[PDB]
């Protein structure tokens, strides 16, 4: 009872060990592996070892069993040295969600723990190249043969595809059209040495260059039943659930970013002198950093909140988008004055601000692009008045 | 301990009487006393009688001794049902503050203890018609003579000028001009009876038009020297606290006035169809509702942080800042959105909304400037990174 | 044969008329008859007399046989002084454009040419109670009793209604609901002499309260068979063009406000002195201006894109709602912009401001909301790639 | 004359054929030489054949000798192709802009024609490391030898240093500090292999990569008083009043990247299907491209007017910031909408609109950064106030 803005003592040493991690060991290679789009290994090794990678797993599962909140907390960390590191570490808590809230114990164990006694990575298979932003409308056909299923599909754009041990996997299970969202789809854990998962080619994209990010081919994949989330038709719920934990920490990515534009922006306006004034003192400069931190404020709260209000116990749906909402869009706002205020440098690869500009934009495409965010809001606003 | 985003019970219920108040009470009258200029003398008896008023004076003065926090929440209810009757009842607290922040024993006795008795107001005199953002241009005098200050000069856009009790006024007490503003200036605390006083005429605003603005000329007022708050000089330092403690509160009241347009612009928007559609199913209107609640929704957040923080003992300057400055902008968005989204039936008087495109403006005016409120949280920014 | 951004020496004769007229007789009564609300008959008389009003009544027809361009320039320049007037003349050309366009001779003469003769005014009887965007959702009725019409409805939020002569109508004419809108509506030349018409009080706005704005209960009004503009049921199309037609002098008239704004504000900032410099100093005010300047100039270039589009024959209702749209959105911008720099003076009525943020909010719903602006755009844009 | 924005025979002509060069020779490879950075010889030649290329060059001397608006007509088009292109094409006209203006028909006929019989090349050297915006603030010491001048110093990011045949200069030549910009610096002609030149590496950016960008040192050069362009002490005007003609050009670019970012998310949003609809049934989506639209159309006719301003002897200059600052602004908003409609297909390298988001933040610092743009507006603007 009663509001709190503060850390308690543990969160507060997580949130050391994430800090020191992206300062001393992150950043200086954060554009070594932007430039050359290399996989991460040696830092996610070590990501691994510091304990700040699949902080969810329950204690039981050899897990910290951390929250959500402390999931941001960190996030948000690891984000402002590289957000194309962050994602690819991410990506494990985004798979493992589904196994998270629906497995059962022995597929906790069986998948959770591996995770916390090796350093594996795994991915959350739901896009196809037919449909993101609608998840209702995946064609990856999931049909029941005796005691196992057979996947047939392909996924798009899927985070760790190409390095990840198993995936969560969305199929929509009954062949008829007219099914009902909530009762049409399956999630499964598929492993990915299956015979049947051709992995392909990684995508070149504009922003987070280091990330594994793989379409990826199922095409006569059979799946044990044993390895059934919750049971057949409830695939669609599941990783709605999914989503509705990890949002906030998606928002957190965009407020480390948005911190380091803040951070690269002022430090330089600090040093360069233009009209004989620093750069700082002119009024309009100023105003621009003094927005830029009023804007990543905000976003730092967002995100919190909901993360909060998740652990609390509470369905977060409604600010979980807010957060994401508001950070994904600020997080590309702050980026592009960064790169501005750094001038002709700015657009320079040398300089760390471009980069952030790059990785900016999927900030508003993926985890539910900005325009799904508002729909969500305003789905769950209305609905307060309604009736 | 952790993070909380939980009322207490107590304001829960406070939270509550507050609301019901500005529900049942203030919002039908509001129309009325908005169009006739009348100062709702009887909506504030009845807060003042219910409590919500003088919710800063000591426990040990008569007072509840309630927090920053505490006032916040009962003000963004009051605000919700109008914001004249609000900033009418918000000034009493504002002039209030620093006596509280800085006045005796024997000072809070006297002025502080009497609001307890009677539902009297009083005023915060400060600015001047040439002088606003800029506190230290005041030129109001106040030369010592004996046991007391002479005052001599006038102030503008006093709220409550009229209609207060005592006042607590900011003066210039160094005749040097390059006198420092922290030993230049000096807050004398007086009494509306006082000889000397002429009260100038109800100015007519187009905003929160049932509330009392107006200047007030002091031709050769004395004061005893007894009614200086620290002494001389304290002057600055004690006002810019109070501003400080106290702009919070009026950010809380612009989240009120967007909450109010947001509700509105809801149910219309539930009510009214058009190409056979209601307008909730129209996207462009449901993106525009959706924005809307997030900008509330933050702005509530900037509040709260701004509040919790002064309320713990920190500095509050940074967030105080940023609270206002988003939450004063926003309002003016949510107004105008609500006003677009009633079309024509907006920009009718028969209809709440063009009031609150009226009222929402003051809040990007008064109690600091968004202008303003952007210079201080980047001096309050750059700070941190100067070294 | 090349562009040309030059007025003729014609065009420059009206527009320094219509400035004098505007910033000479209109101006300092503008003031008080926003505060009175009363019809500006006066000024009305005089500027029909000085020309400038029934500007596009053909030559032969006894009128000038001016054009929207000239139009533009003209009502820009009047709306400078104040829009609330703008509103009431060119209430007149909205009501007389479908009687020119698609009026007989007869009609023509019979009509346009009185007003010649007199200072009349008419009205333009569109939207309605449930209905103003959704044009084709018009209930109105008209039966045919062969060789005269039986209208029964009731129109709503008509400017210049409650002084016109007669009023353009447009009514649903067959009852069949799947009546195609091109086909399913129309226009009737209705005078209010005419029994059955019974006309509804004034309406009290938020802003052009100078201008007569009315509803209209039409009892059961029946019209004369040779008042059908083209045919029965072509009346959709009419409506329309008189659209186009006539938007970009709304918008116009919008820049003429902004200019209002821009003029007002930038001459206080050369004035007023806050921490020891003019307004202008401060690089945050004159970066504000800057701005301020630079959509006045894109909206005037907009609007005289409109204007020419239709003057050379070509159908301008792509570059005409773009221009509708820009132009009232940042006429809104510029003049809270406007209010903002004067501070406290900005939010009072002892000054010029206050009156045009409240005056530039029509700009944004009337003769076609910024909404529906977007929306058609979007359809002449589109339909350039659709097959 | 009299408003018109008809086109002339010819430039309608040279605009079809810069279109056809453009969108048949240039976006076809445009991608191939953002991935290899390779300086495009092979278009810069079949531009110069083309004679889209050194328009500017009057008759007399073997050019063109077309005007700044043909320029922008013809930039604006290859801008749709390929920025980076029409960068180095445009990189010509800015290096020789001055002497058209400025120079003696001796200095004309030697340097505009060389460039007249041969696709050869010639940059605008004026930024230097530690100035760019703050022109008066170059330091490089050109020493006035007896009978000639020696140049000392460095120049920086400019635009195909190492592809230059000849470079103009601006260097200070009044030593004493006190000296004002009207009568410090003076601007020269350079062969680019006079001895003491050190062009350096290409510079590696993040959006117009192929555009051959460098920075040059010039340690002991000799240039003779026969290749100065007025006289000594006149520099910065010259310098400025290359960039007046010159601005509408980089706006119109920018515009063309709009265009290109418009007509290809057009394109996909008429393609893509999502709730059982394509895009362009979603009026979120729908919105968004009316919206473009409207920055486009207008920052098109920004240009437009800016160009015949100067075209038409009057100076541009208010304009011309205009134009520049409002085209490099919305240049940046289209492009990133662009990436949005394609969603996470537009953020992977397969996609034109990701391209396009590298290119156009340039947009905002080239050719005079967003806020010193708008330092001019405000600038001219007050100026026509206080008189
Ligand atoms: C963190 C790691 C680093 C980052 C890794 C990369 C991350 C990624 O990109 S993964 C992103 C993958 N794709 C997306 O996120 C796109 C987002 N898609 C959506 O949000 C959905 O498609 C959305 C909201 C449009 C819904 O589709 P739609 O079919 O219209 O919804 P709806 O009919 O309401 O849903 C179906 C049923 O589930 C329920 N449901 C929907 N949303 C929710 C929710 N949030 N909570 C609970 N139940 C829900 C519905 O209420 C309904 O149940 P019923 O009607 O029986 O009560
Ligand atoms: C709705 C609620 C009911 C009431 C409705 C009506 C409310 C109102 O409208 S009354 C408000 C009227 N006026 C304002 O709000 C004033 C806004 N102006 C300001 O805040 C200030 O003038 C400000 C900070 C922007 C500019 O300060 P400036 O004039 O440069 O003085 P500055 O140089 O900071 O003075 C510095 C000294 O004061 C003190 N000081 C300065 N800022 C602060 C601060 N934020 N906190 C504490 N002390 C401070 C220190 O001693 C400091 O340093 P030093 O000892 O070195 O002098
Ligand atoms: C300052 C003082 C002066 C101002 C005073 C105030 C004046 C006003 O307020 S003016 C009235 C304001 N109201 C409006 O502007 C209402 C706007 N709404 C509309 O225009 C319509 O509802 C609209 C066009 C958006 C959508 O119309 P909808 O009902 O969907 O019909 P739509 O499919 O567009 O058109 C149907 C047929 O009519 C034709 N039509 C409609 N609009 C047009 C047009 N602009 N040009 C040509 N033909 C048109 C269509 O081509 C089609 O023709 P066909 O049948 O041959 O194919
Ligand atoms: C086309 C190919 C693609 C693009 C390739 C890349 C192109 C580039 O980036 S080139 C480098 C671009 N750099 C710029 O745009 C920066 C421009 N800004 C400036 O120079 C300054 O900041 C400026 C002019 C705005 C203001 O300050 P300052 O530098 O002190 O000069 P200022 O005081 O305004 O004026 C000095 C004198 O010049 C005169 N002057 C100013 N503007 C002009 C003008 N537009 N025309 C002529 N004379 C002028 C002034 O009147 C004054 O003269 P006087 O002796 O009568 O006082
Ligand atoms: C690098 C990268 C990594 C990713 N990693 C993952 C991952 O780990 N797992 C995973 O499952 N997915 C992942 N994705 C995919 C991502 O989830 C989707 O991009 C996103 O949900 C959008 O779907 P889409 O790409 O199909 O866009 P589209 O669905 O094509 O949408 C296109 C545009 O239309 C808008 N839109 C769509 N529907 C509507 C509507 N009805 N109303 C209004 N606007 C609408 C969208 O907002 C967007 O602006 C990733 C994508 C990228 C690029
Ligand atoms: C691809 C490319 C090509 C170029 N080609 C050329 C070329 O051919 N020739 C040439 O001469 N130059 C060229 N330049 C350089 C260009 O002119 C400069 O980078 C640009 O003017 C920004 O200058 P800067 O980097 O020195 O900005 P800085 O002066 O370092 O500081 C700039 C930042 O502070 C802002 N700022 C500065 N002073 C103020 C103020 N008083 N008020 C408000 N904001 C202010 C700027 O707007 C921006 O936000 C090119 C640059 C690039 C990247
Ligand atoms: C209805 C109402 C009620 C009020 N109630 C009270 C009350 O209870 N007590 C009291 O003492 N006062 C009160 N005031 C006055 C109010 O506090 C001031 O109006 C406010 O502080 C702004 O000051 P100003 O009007 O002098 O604007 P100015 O200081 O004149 O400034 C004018 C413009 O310049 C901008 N500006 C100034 N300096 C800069 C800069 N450095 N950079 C950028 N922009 C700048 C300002 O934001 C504004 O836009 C009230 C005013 C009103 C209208
Ligand atoms: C002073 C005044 C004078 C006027 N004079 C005239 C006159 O002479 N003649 C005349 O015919 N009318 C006149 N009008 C009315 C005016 O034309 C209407 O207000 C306008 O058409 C908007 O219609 P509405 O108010 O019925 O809004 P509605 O049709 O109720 O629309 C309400 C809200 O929803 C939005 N909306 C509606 N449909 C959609 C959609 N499909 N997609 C997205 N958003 C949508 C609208 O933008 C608005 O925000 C006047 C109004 C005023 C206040």
């Amino acid at each position: 009872l009663g509001f709190s803005f503060e850390f308690t003592e543990q969160q507060k040493e997580f949130q050391a060990t994430a800090r020191k991690f992206a300062r001393e060991e992150i950043i200086p290679v954060a554009a070594e592996y932007d430039k050359t789009g290399e996989y991460p290994v040696p830092l996610i090794r070590r990501a691994w070892e510091l304990g700040l990678m699949n902080t969810h797993i329950p204690e039981n599962c050899g897990g910290l069993g951390l929250g959500t909140f402390d999931a941001c907390l960190i996030s948000e960390e690891l984000a402002y040295g590289c957000t194309g590191v962050q994602t690819a570490i991410e990506g494990n808590s985004l798979g493992q969600m589904p196994i998270i809230i629906a497995g059962n114990d022995q597929q906790k164990k069986k998948y959770l723990g591996r995770m916390t006694e090796e350093p594996l990575m795994c991915a959350y298979c739901v896009t196809e190249p037919g449909a993101g932003s609608d998840v209702a409308g995946i064609k990856t056909k999931a049909e029941k043969k005796g005691d196992e299923y057979i996947i047939n599909g392909q996924k798009m754009w899927i985070t760790n595809g190409g390095k990840a041990n198993w995936y969560f996997l969305l199929a929509r299970s009954d062949p008829d059209p007219k099914a009902p969202a909530n009762k049409a789809f399956t999630g499964f854990i598929v492993e990915a040495d299956t015979p049947g998962i051709q992995i392909g080619r990684k995508e070149l994209n504009m922003g987070q260059r280091c990330s594994d990010t793989r379409g990826i081919v199922f095409e006569d994949v059979k799946v044990p039943k044993e390895n059934v989330l919750i049971g057949d038709g409830a695939g669609f719920k599941v990783a709605m659930g999914a989503f509705d934990k990890e949002r906030p920490v998606v928002a957190a990515g965009a407020v480390g970013l948005a911190q380091r534009a803040l951070d690269e922006a002022t430090k330089y306006a600090l040093e360069r002198k233009t009209f004989g004034k620093l750069l700082v003192e002119h009024q309009a400069i100023s105003f621009m950093l003094a927005e830029m931190a009023m804007k990543v404020e905000l976003a730092r709260m967002s995100y919190q909140r909901a993360a909060w209000e998740v652990d609390s116990g509470r369905r977060n749906t409604y600010y979980a988008s807010i957060a994401k909402a508001f950070a994904g869009d600020i997080a590309n706002q702050l980026a592009t004055d960064a790169v501005q205020i750094l001038g002709g440098n700015g657009f320079n690869t040398e300089y760390p601000v471009e980069k952030l500009m790059r990785d900016a934009k999927i900030y508003q495409i993926y985890g539910g692009t900005s325009q799904i965010q508002r729909l969500i809001v305003a789905r769950e606003h209305i609905d307060k008045y309604k009736n």
